[PDB]
């Protein structure tokens, strides 16, 4: 389904948005079909946010399937940010090009004359505010676009409308370079050919004013203006919806960025070497949230995405299984076991194999991993945890981690219990203790 | 790459876990490569949780990509629940089979005799705690298993060890029906063939006592015991880890189920006809959470999985774009706009275009969708929302919805601001109002 003209060596990431190195990382980790889908979803073609999501399928090669959960979130975010940035620059140029059609009195009077010609039998003068005065970036939201097109369509009894056979199928090419564009009911293939070039030009950002039929000749006057107005209104509606979709991307991005902070902290539980990277990430997101409501956030997006790719690359090279949901589930279990634990039971007993465990063979004495009275710390498993000796005894990056537990329903309101987890660091300390054969007290004693 | 024996028409879901209609739904919405991967990930082959995840890729046919976000979470959960159930039943049988090898006094004396023979030159009696007394379901965790195999390996100085040709690559087939099994350094291909059969039977659940080479032959005795002890210890280590992984799945499932409640609520924003289904889901999850620890939760898992599939099937039939992350992002933006608004700006003003908005054409008066002073309510878009007239004036299923906003860092500690969102219901009544040509006031007055 992928058009060859959206193929790109950098997966269509703008240099200002993502580094060459990071763009290469994406090609390294995805299977061919997924890479091609990302190319299309990240391409110059205007599309609604839901269309981006349908196309965007992120599938890693088998090698990197261990860190899919992380890579998917980050890559998705990157596509959103890229479309946001690219989109803004694109619609700006579209506005400049479409505005230039009638930015002189002579061009406006030409349009005035054409409108007068087509609307010669009009019931009233509604074509002025609905069409004539709405050919700008705020002029034609969906609701007003529908009315404008219906009004144009009433003028078919003022000229001999003889649509080309199969013009509907013929005009389908007008979405080749633009999936946001709503194709109106054109009548002339001659007109559609011109609008095809116009729309392609608008997407590419070609420095060439749009062509209209009624300003290229004098022939078949009214049918030419009829099709031209359909083009003008649909294209301005498309431009309006570009601005709307850019707003929708911006809104999503801010939430994706705030929510991924917990993801990064959870990754840092599996790979504590990332501590400084994660804290740097937190500072970047803090600075982003500090900004006044009116301002442009892209510079923050750029830095944040870069920092997120640092985390992905490291996590991928570590070759452990990055499963933030699995880790959080086990942090919850740890707190629950701790909460129900007895008083001849400290964290050392709960988190760590006893030193002479391998001397125990009694079946009624479950070893620690299957003992419901102790903790199966998945971070003692080499597939879920690694740290260098240099960072083994540093504090971890931490933020408040909680989850809401559904406990009742009152009519339409679901009741929950917030479970705040405040002893999380212990499982990481327990992982270090296990790796290096120490007690918890010994590990903690690394106050430094 | 998928083994032939794991291909299945119900995606290897146990009937008691998932209905045949729901298994068919899975087959309907996934592409073939994804369906086959799910078949393997959901198969009787013992695997570590991380191995399951590496294999489990959920890819929808393009027709269903609109709801991929929901389907991915529910199907993943389903596989986890299935593996938990199947796994518990399977390891119980494995234990019964392996236990039956030495459950009579005559069988025990034969083993003791075998043991003394092989360990004739042992330098202590550690073969008793490490091996003889650890042939049970709690006997051989990884740390002990390593020591046990190392001890067995020392006995090659007590017999003529001439390992078969090409045995270590030949033994590779012992993981065909078991990916959790650790393959030890066997020496005899006659041994490996017996163990291949044993392991295949164990995974399938064949009511047939395993075979040992030293109790089935006479020839070259000591090398037979040597291989048999490697089989016994590795198989019991595998059984122990089965128990461990079952516990890991159970831990993960509880968190997936609690977290998906919010996902379901968000889907209900887009599809309020699901309100009663969502409130029933909350009651099921509440019941599950009520259960004292640690009882068997599968009856609850079963019901909850079936209720989630109801949500999936309805959302998919609806053919709208189900993006909980996107929706939550826009709930957050609505809150912010609401907070920034003044007393001249009521919800009706913030959420709905004015009556005569399509008469307005001034460029310097941005229409509602691109006006930063008002809300672009994505639920007025037919791609994101639908409801039947019968449910248009029912209140939505609601739960507390919050997000942590990262605002500062000090040392290793990340500081956040909890943002709890009130008035979320208004975006739905705003969608209803827009859908049916009503004011917000006209909607809210009709609510109970």
């Amino acid at each position: 389904n992928i058009p060859t003209f959206v193929l790109d060596e950098n997966c269509n990431f703008i240099p200002d948005v993502l580094s060459r190195a990071n763009a290469k990382f994406i090609k390294e980790v995805l299977i061919r079909d997924s890479y091609n889908a990302v190319c299309l979803a990240n391409s110059f073609i205007p599309m609604a946010t839901q269309t981006v999501e349908q196309i965007l399928i992120i599938i890693t090669k088998f090698k990197f399937s261990r860190s899919r959960d992380l890579l998917m979130s980050v890559f998705r975010l990157g596509v959103h940010i890229n479309r946001f940035y690219a989109g803004k620059n694109q619609v700006k140029h579209m506005i400049t090009m479409m505005k230039s059609l009638f930015d002189t009195e002579e061009a406006m009077r030409q349009l005035d004359r054409a409108l007068m010609g087509l609307f010669v039998d009009a019931r009233d003068n509604s074509y002025m505010p609905l069409i004539a005065l709405s050919l700008h970036e705020n002029g034609l939201p969906d609701s007003k676009f529908i009315k404008a097109v219906r009004l144009i369509q009433t003028t078919v009894n003022s000229f001999h409308n003889r649509p080309d056979a199969d013009i509907e199928q013929y005009a389908e090419k007008l979405r080749a370079y633009n999936y946001l564009y709503k194709i109106p009911k054109y009548t002339l293939k001659e007109a559609v050919d011109i609008y095809s070039d116009n729309l392609k030009d608008l997407t590419i950002g070609v420095n060439k004013k749009p062509t209209l039929l009624f300003t290229s000749s004098d022939d078949a006057y009214l049918s030419h203006i009829y099709n031209d107005l359909l083009f003008l209104t649909s294209t301005w509606n498309m431009i309006y919806n570009c601005k709307k979709e850019i707003r929708r991307l911006n809104t999503w991005i801010k939430y994706e960025i705030n929510s991924i902070m917990e993801t990064a902290v959870l990754v840092g539980f599996q790979l504590p070497d990332l501590k400084e990277t994660i804290l740097d990430l937190a500072a970047l997101i803090s600075n982003m949230n500090l900004v006044s409501p009116d301002k442009e956030l892209f510079p923050h997006y750029k830095l944040i995405l870069a920092k997120l790719f640092e985390i992905c690359i490291f996590a991928t090279k570590a070759n452990i299984c990055i499963l933030p949901s699995f880790i959080k589930g086990h942090l919850i279990e740890f707190e629950d076991v701790l909460k129900r634990s007895n008083d001849d039971e400290d964290l050392n007993y709960l988190l760590l194999k006893s030193r002479d465990s391998d001397d125990e063979y009694d079946e009624d004495k479950p070893p620690i991993q299957v003992d419901p009275g102790r903790v199966d710390n998945v971070l003692t498993d080499s597939d879920f945890f690694n740290v260098t000796p240099e960072n083994a005894f540093s504090s971890i990056a931490i933020m408040p981690i909680s989850y809401d537990k559904t406990i009742d329903v009152e009519d339409n309101e679901i009741q929950v219990l917030e479970v705040e987890m405040q002893s999380l660091s212990a499982v990481v300390y327990g992982a270090v203790a296990s790796k290096y054969g120490l007690s918890l007290e010994q590990v903690i004693r690394k106050l430094n």
